[PDB]
């Protein structure tokens, strides 16, 4: 079902996070989508997989208005373009994206695809490919609580490449108090908003783990209730592993009625 994983301990550090498995969030998915008539694909972003044929991503990664037959949604893979074994590939049927998408300001960052499939089932459960449970609406996990998040995005802003391999981080959610625009500098934060990351710092210069470009649309997970919960998407934020500056994520908790409502079958 779901927030189940055969996890295991990465091993290949990298500034920003750690190299892992697939294995270890099965329902990381990668989002590719194409140029102008079949010049090739294109790491476009990163999807949180919550059912067969439905994946949560991040709204501004849909911008370029692209046409649904241009995007295509892969799943169980470890390495962003070298064809795992195990991993299940769907075109996107169609794709929602929230009709409030405040792109100056990243309000409302979600969007969700459906996956193409003559049945009403797409994504087979696999040791590779499985579900991320939601938040239960009334779940308020407590201060710094200990999460995870994970993609195949860039390993700091300015890198002109994707990761090759599917990276993770490891992160703290922040108290309400400082995931203010007066610690992002000014800019705006809704009460769709949360932020999280690392607090460590000090020692002469450190890799904190922080998502960054590429990284958006993947999911932001902590445990609770012994599985792996969703409780964010990766938004956005100041560059990637400022010192004291939190990345920003989108309240999965506040959508669920939207995630809810918008699959009518
Ligand atoms: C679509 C997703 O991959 C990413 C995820 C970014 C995750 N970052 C993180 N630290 N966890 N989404 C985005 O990149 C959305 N855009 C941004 O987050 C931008 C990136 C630009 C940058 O390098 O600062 N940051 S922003 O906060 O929306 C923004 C910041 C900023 C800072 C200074 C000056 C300006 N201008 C141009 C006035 C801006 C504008 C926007």
């Amino acid at each position: 079902t779901c927030g189940l994983r055969q996890y295991s301990q990465p091993q290949f550090r990298i500034k920003g996070g750690l190299f892992a498995d697939i294995a270890s969030h099965p329902w990381q998915a990668a989002i590719f989508a194409k140029h102008r008539r079949s010049p090739g694909e294109r790491f476009l972003c990163g999807g949180i997989l919550i059912s067969s044929c439905w994946i949560l991503s991040a709204a501004h990664c849909f911008q370029e208005r692209f046409p649904p037959h241009h995007l295509t949604v892969i799943l169980g893979r470890t390495y962003r373009v070298v064809p795992g074994e195990e991993e299940q590939k769907f075109e996107v049927e169609k794709y929602i994206v929230h009709k409030e998408f405040d792109d100056d300001t990243y309000d409302n960052d979600i969007a969700l695809l459906q996956l193409k499939s003559d049945s009403s089932r797409c994504a087979q459960e696999s040791s590779v490919v499985r579900t991320v449970c939601l938040p239960p609406a009334d779940l308020q996990l407590p201060d710094w609580t200990e999460c995870e998040l994970s993609g195949y995005g860039k390993h700091e802003a300015l890198s002109p490449f994707y990761s090759e391999r599917l990276k993770e981080a490891h992160v703290r959610l922040y108290p309400s108090s400082r995931c203010t625009s007066q610690h992002l500098l000014n800019r705006t934060v809704t009460d769709n908003m949360l932020c999280a990351g690392d607090t460590r710092s000090g020692g002469p210069q450190a890799n904190l783990h922080d998502a960054c470009q590429g990284d958006s649309g993947g999911p932001l997970v902590c445990l609770n209730d012994g599985r792996m919960t969703l409780v964010g998407i990766i938004s956005w934020g100041l560059g990637c592993g400022q010192k004291d500056v939190p990345g920003v994520y989108t309240k999965v908790t506040n959508y669920l009625d939207w995630i809810r409502d918008n699959m009518r079958p």
